[PDB]
């Protein structure tokens, strides 16, 4: 049917960057989040040995003092500095957030599982200013989960100013557990690109163990690098090792306000970029991005992504989690909700709110907002929204999407039995109004919004 462009924006926004399925994206096959971990865990090896998958493990790790030799046959060791020290164990910690690893750090002649140490010459003894990193694979030879930076780039020697620095971290670590390159490509290897990836979702935006930037698959993070893991990799190492159902248990709270603890998923004003996949193991949590003055696109959905601070495609939601709550800021947002019971908060601007399944509570916030219901089953009388701030003449409630059972009509105090009737109900004692829907093919009247606040006939999108 014809619906609102409110409508049509909330339902191509639950689509962006659909994957999987049989689609085709920028020419080349999609991959589900299953299908992507699979590729990513290919070498099927981790610390607990070849083909063992969801089997948790403690280990340790170490920073090399020196060397009697480096692997690769690279020269010049130098061991980290302090600032790569606290870079590195934060990057280590945004694995054992997600994944059932433990990591301990040992020193002096103690072997360890994953190692970090710098070169800066190649084997010839010239000086290297040209490659990055790298890190050998989980196993029982030598060298096996140690990795390795070129302490003549300055993102690896300043990683907590250098975005590119920590992400390094986090890829090379990565792999010192077991996790490949989505494709079959490596640094000194030919010149491999995006044109080379087995995979649509081969890109930081769904991995940070890709080669690949977030723009080749649509996403744009301003020039900024994430630093944690992202969805694909998130689902990849808790294939190998199991999830943490341990991490952010309580209320959690993501973006501004944050009670994580952890730099990528906190920001501490408007300025800061946020690009991150959240894991988070129970509780009600909130998606609070309401310092930003930009249009954003939130989505609660798990698997999905938002378009957060003026970023595209910045934020997303792990397999396996639920956020609860989201707020906008002051930009015109869209903010969609999931099948739990949801908090939406628009802010100011005008925002387009969609609570889905379950009992919301909706508050548009200043500005003209409209709150959107694209089935009966997103406000039943057994599991109501409510709409909490609603202003008549000001604000919409926008039923469009009922056009595909017949164009609703409005009726004053009465059904007549007819359904697709809509009504508005004052309750003056408790100054409540209820907008009932009486849906084709429904015998009872089983839609019900309530509202703080009256509302007027033509506050009704029918
Ligand atoms: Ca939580
Ligand atoms: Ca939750
Ligand atoms: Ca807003
Ligand atoms: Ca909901
Ligand atoms: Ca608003
Ligand atoms: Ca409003
Ligand atoms: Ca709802
Ligand atoms: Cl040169
Ligand atoms: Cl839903
Ligand atoms: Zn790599």
């Amino acid at each position: 049917a014809n619906t609102s462009s409110a409508y049509n924006s909330v339902y191509d926004f639950l689509r962006y960057h659909d994957r999987g399925d049989g689609l085709t994206v920028n020419g080349k096959t999609s991959y589900s989040i299953d299908q992507a971990a699979a590729q990513i865990t290919r070498e099927n090896v981790s610390w607990n040995g070849t083909n063992v998958f969801g089997k948790s493990a403690n280990l340790t790790f170490k920073f090399l003092q020196s060397v009697s030799s480096i692997p690769s046959g690279d020269t010049g060791f130098v061991k980290f500095n302090a600032e790569q020290i606290e870079q590195a164990k934060l990057s280590l910690q945004s694995w054992s957030d997600v994944a059932n690893l433990t990591f301990t750090e040992v020193t002096g002649n103690k072997s360890a599982n994953i190692t970090f140490g710098n070169y800066t010459r190649d084997a010839s003894g010239n000086l290297d200013y040209g490659t990055q990193a790298y890190a050998y694979y989980p196993g029982n030879y030598q060298g096996a989960g140690s990795s390795w930076y070129n302490y003549n780039q300055s993102n690896i020697r300043n990683p907590g100013s250098e975005e590119y620095g920590r992400q390094t971290f986090t890829h090379a670590i990565g792999h010192a557990l077991g996790l490949a390159h989505p494709g079959e490509y490596n640094a000194g290897e030919g010149d491999p690109s995006y044109n080379d990836a087995v995979y649509a979702e081969d890109s930081y935006q769904f991995s940070i163990i890709s080669y690949w930037g977030e723009n080749e698959t649509g996403a744009d993070y301003n020039g900024h690098y994430g630093g944690a893991p992202m969805i694909d990799d998130i689902a990849a190492i808790q294939r190998l090792y199991g999830a943490n159902m341990t991490t952010r248990t309580g209320d959690s709270v993501y973006g501004f306000n944050s009670n994580t603890d952890r730099d990528f998923y906190t920001a501490t004003d408007s300025s800061k970029a946020l690009i991150f996949s959240v894991w988070d193991a129970g509780g009600t949590d909130t998606f609070d991005f309401s310092g930003y003055s930009n249009n954003q696109r939130i989505n609660l959905n798990e698997g999905s992504f938002s378009d957060v601070g003026g970023l595209k495609g910045n934020v997303s939601i792990a397999h396996g989690v639920t956020i609860e709550n989201a707020i906008g800021g002051s930009g015109n947002d869209i903010l969609v909700g999931n099948s739990a019971d949801n908090i939406l908060q628009g802010g100011a601007g005008n925002d387009v709110l969609y609570g889905g399944a379950g009992a919301d509570t909706l508050y548009g916030g200043a500005g003209r907002d409209t709150f959107v219901y694209g089935s009966g089953q997103d406000s039943t009388v057994a599991a109501y929204d409510w709409i909490a701030d609603f202003q008549k003449g000001i604000d919409k409630i926008d039923l469009s999407a009922f056009r595909n059972e017949g164009q609703l009509s409005f009726v004053q105090d009465q059904f007549t039995g007819k359904g697709q009737e809509v009504m508005l109900q004052w309750d003056a004692a408790n100054s409540i109004t209820n907008l009932w829907l009486h849906e084709a093919g429904h015998s009872s009247v089983d839609f019900l919004v309530r509202i703080v606040g009256q509302a007027a006939q033509s506050d009704i999108i029918v």
